[PDB]
């Protein structure tokens, strides 16, 4: 009977995982009984697909196989847009061979949108199927009514997924190839936008009781200045403008095309459909692309910071603007979150044209109980460095994704953003030194553009935080300057193969203002498990003395002076990356390890090479001297060598690791009348000869005899078999090694001594897990560029109790570093070595949290070292 037990629908901004998930869940499962599928198909919540995790899966019992991928969002926004059709598509993609049928869902619950992935066919909505968007509801119906009719439209999708027996959408297909093949025109781009919206706007509207003209566009076929007049008396004045759209035109006048866009707008009852569908297909120049991919999620929490930081209501004749506003989300998203705003005080510009009918068709859209002729958005498509502080008058927020470039900034376009600015104050950017990104400059220019109060909120590449060249030292002078920042957001966003990422931030100033303290707001949590009510209260409840904490998040409070002495070095310190990684270990991994300093083990720095002649040693370390003396030694005189920490990269350290060798003679090369004493002698005469070459006034004053006694104490610094070795600095590889047979070692690395073969293969694997390098990041907390980590803090390294892992895993431990390179630290993944050492941790969960050290290790590095993930 559906028999629901649930006394709730959700609200908008309830915790996804939280609220909407059992909903789904126990629809899903319904839908599986109802239909006798459930002796076949199992419901799996958070399945782990690749290196992602997808809300739910229906899963064959029996084979293991995927029937269909389901994703769960908040907003019907979410589900119409293309990010996120893109982020449901890529599970399929990730799964591939595990994959039964390539149907994959988006959906709020309240719609479902159903599609196909089709590998020669990967556009979007090229793949969506019939009869998508399902309309279950709305959040305000009967609980009842609405849980039966989401069991319907699962059980539907399910049969259809099982028989492979879905239909590709044919007018969303229609329309895109109409938009394709006039991309390059602008003219009969708009022709065929003016017609498509129209019809669309209407059914929105039309579905929400609002009174739209009752004529239909095919009505005005014959005269089409007729159909620009009827849409200005609704409003969207950008769109209803000429070119008129002609009557001869071969495609656009279709009635199925047209009611079915009509249907469409009185399903969605949102502008967000048909701007999506417009921006894929003219954001294909790209880019067109900002700093971060459609995050919805973000622009709702943008609108909370932003009125908190505006600290007083918005009036009536203020303006909420988005200078860069591409495909209207952001806008759309923080506009949305002011209560009581006008559709007169959005403002939305953008420098592509393209994207003017579709911001004119989401912003219009927006407040359809508002929206009229004498009441609507204002949209504009001009470059930013042809605005005035006079269109900036009325502006008192300004929200922005800037354009982002991952590549090197084309020169014409710095040009011209430096010379506006040198225009409007007298002088250079504050920004423009070093490597500049557009980003900054348009920030920058923006800045300057608006009035002292506005409230700018600018997403930013995380890099501005804490990296050390010219153009970020700049930047973060810039903002405790004029900018005037009062608010640092930090939080994970959502990749297309990576589930959290943090490597973005938001910057909120308040212009000319100078705060004693900044806030700095860290998420721990997916943005999507945000209760937006208890973000709201909890920011304006945090008075002067008690902070407020919100849920799955800290506030926290940092002072000017010190972000404003810290300028050059970075603000590094004002993350907590650092500081849960020290909780995580601790709640993890001590009470299985001990500290490296109170284990049976001895730690030294390397010996050789200190005392000078570092030339002689490492015989083979200089080319040009090398072409000289190769045909005179010995190659069983020469012993592998470690000179510069790079030159081993694999973690066996033998003769096939490295090419550098270190000149060690046996004893009887010491002592006189044997043939090994003349083959040394020959050997000391052609290196000094090379010194004489090499000097300037060609003298060398150093005897044979010093040379000898020089080489005689060094060869006493040989490594024993069994060292392993830890790099006293890294950039950007994971680095340890052991030896096998005698080796020599510069000062550049430590080494570790004392236990037996086993004892010591089993370090290095540890070295070489996940595990052992998120402690030596965790030490590093407060590093930028190379991690420089001495005996002093690595004495404090846990390493795993010896008696704690089985004989087999023990062999299974050795066994496995037998077959591994370096890990890439900037981009670390999970493999065999480090699930096989969290059998050692965990029993519940050995992947889950073998992931976790994984994420929290990549975000650490990504402070220290950004360059590595570019
Ligand atoms: N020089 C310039 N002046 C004004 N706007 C610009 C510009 N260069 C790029 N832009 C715009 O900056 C935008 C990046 S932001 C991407 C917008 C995103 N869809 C959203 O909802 O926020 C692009 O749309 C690009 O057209
Ligand atoms: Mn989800």
């Amino acid at each position: 009977l559906n028999n629901c037990v649930f006394s709730y629908l959700p609200s908008y901004g309830d915790d996804e995982v939280s609220v909407y998930h059992p909903i789904c869940e126990a629809a899903l499962n319904q839908a599986l009984v109802n239909t006798g599928l459930d002796s076949t198909y199992e419901v799996v919540h958070h399945e782990l697909v690749g290196s992602i995790e997808a809300d739910f899966v229906i899963k064959n019992k029996q084979t293991k196989k995927y029937l269909l991928i389901v994703e769960v969002k908040r907003t019907k926004s979410q589900v119409s847009s293309t990010r996120y059709r893109l982020q449901a598509q890529s599970y399929v993609r990730e799964a591939n061979i595990k994959v039964e049928q390539h149907y994959y869902c988006l959906t709020n619950l309240e719609i479902i949108d159903f599609f196909k992935h089709d590998p020669n066919k990967p556009v979007v909505s090229q793949q969506i199927i019939e009869p998508s968007p399902i309309v279950v509801g709305n959040f305000s119906d009967t609980v009842s009514e609405f849980y039966n009719r989401l069991v319907e439209a699962f059980q539907n999708i399910i049969d259809i997924s099982v028989n492979d027996a879905g239909t590709y959408k044919s007018s969303t297909a229609n329309l895109v190839d109409i938009l394709e093949n006039r991309k390059d025109n602008s003219t009969s781009w708009h022709q065929a936008l003016v017609v498509a919206g129209y019809e669309y706007i209407r059914g929105v509207l039309r579905g929400q009781n609002v009174e739209v003209p009752t004529r239909d566009a095919i009505y005005f076929k014959s005269r089409p200045g007729r159909l620009l007049e009827e849409g200005r008396k609704i409003d969207f004045n950008v769109l209803f403008s000429e070119p008129e759209p002609n009557t001869n035109d071969n495609d656009i006048w279709n009635v199925n095309l047209l009611s079915s866009l009509n249907d469409l707008g009185r399903r969605i009852l949102t502008g967000d459909e048909l701007a999506e569908l417009i921006h894929d297909i003219a954001t294909r120049g790209r880019g067109h692309e900002g700093v971060v991919p459609t995050d919805i999620e973000l622009g709702k929490v943008l609108s909370i910071i932003s009125q908190h930081i505006l600290g007083r209501p918005l009036t009536e004749d203020e303006v909420i603007s988005d200078p860069a506003a591409g495909s209207g989300n952001l806008l759309a998203t923080v506009s949305a979150g002011f209560n009581n705003v006008m559709p007169r005080q959005i403002w939305a510009n953008d420098i592509e044209t393209l994207f003017l009918e579709l911001l004119s068709i989401r912003l219009g859209l927006l407040f359809p109980q508002l929206v009229s002729s004498n009441n609507a958005p204002t949209i504009t498509g001009e470059d930013v460095c042809s605005l005035n502080p006079e269109d900036f008058a009325n502006v008192s927020v300004v929200v922005m994704n800037p354009p982002y470039v991952s590549g090197v900034t084309d020169p014409a376009i710095k040009r011209k953003f430096a010379h506006k600015i040198i225009q409007l104050t007298g002088n250079r950017p504050q920004t423009l030194f070093g490597q500049i990104g557009v980003e900054a400059l348009f920030l920058e220019l923006v800045t300057e553009l608006v009035q002292d109060g506005t409230v700018i909120s600018a997403i930013m590449p995380k890099q501005y935080l804490t990296a050390q060249g010219n153009e970020s030292k700049a930047f973060r002078e810039f903002l405790v300057g004029n900018f005037g920042l009062e608010h640092i957001f930090l939080y994970p966003r959502e990749g297309l193969f990576e589930e959290v990422i943090k490597d973005t931030v938001v910057f909120v100033g308040r212009k000319g203002s100078s705060v004693e303290e900044i806030e700095v707001l860290d998420s721990f949590t997916p943005l999507e498990q945000v209760d937006l009510h208890n973000l709201k209260r909890a920011l304006s409840n945090s008075s002067n003395e008690q902070i407020i904490q919100p849920m799955g998040m800290e506030l926290r409070k940092e002072k000017r002076e010190e972000l404003e002495n810290r300028v050059t070095v970075g603000w590094r310190h004002i993350t907590s990356n650092g500081r849960v990684a020290e909780e995580w270990i601790t709640n993890n991994l001590e009470s299985h390890c001990i500290r490296l300093v109170a284990s049976d083990y001895d730690l030294r720095r390397g010996r050789v090479g200190n005392k000078g002649a570092s030339d002689l040693l490492f015989i083979n370390s200089k080319k040009k001297l090398w072409d000289l003396l190769d045909e005179s030694v010995p190659r069983d005189w020469l012993y592998p060598a470690l000179r510069k920490v790079n030159e081993i990269n694999t973690p066996i350290f033998n003769e096939d690791a490295t090419p550098v060798r270190f000149l060690c003679p046996p004893n009887s090369a010491y002592q006189d009348g044997t043939g090994e004493s003349i083959i040394l002698d020959k050997i000391l005469d052609v290196y000094v000869d090379f010194q004489v070459y090499k000097s300037k006034q060609k003298k060398f004053e150093k005897s044979k005899e010093e040379l000898k006694e020089i080489l005689y104490k060094e060869s006493d610094f040989y490594s024993s078999e069994h060292t392993v070795f830890i790099p006293r600095a890294l950039r950007r590889s994971a680095r340890a090694f052991i030896n096998e047979q005698k080796v020599f070692c510069s000062t550049n690395a430590l080494e570790v001594f004392g236990g037996n073969s086993e004892e010591m293969w089993l370090l290095l694997s540890w070295l070489s897990s996940v595990f052992a390098q998120l402690q030596f990041e965790a030490m590093a907390k407060d590093q930028e560029g190379e991690r420089k980590l001495e005996k002093k803090s690595i004495q404090n390294l846990y390493i795993p109790n010896l008696g704690d892992i089985d004989d087999v895993l023990k062999q299974d431990l050795i066994e496995e570093v037998r077959e591994i390179h370096f890990f890439d630290l900037c981009r670390p993944r999970v493999r065999k070595l480090d699930l096989l050492w969290a059998k050692v941790f965990w029993s519940g969960n050995e992947m889950s949290k073998t992931k976790e050290a994984a994420e929290l290790l990549e975000d650490l590095v990504f402070e220290r070292y950004p360059e590595g993930s570019q």
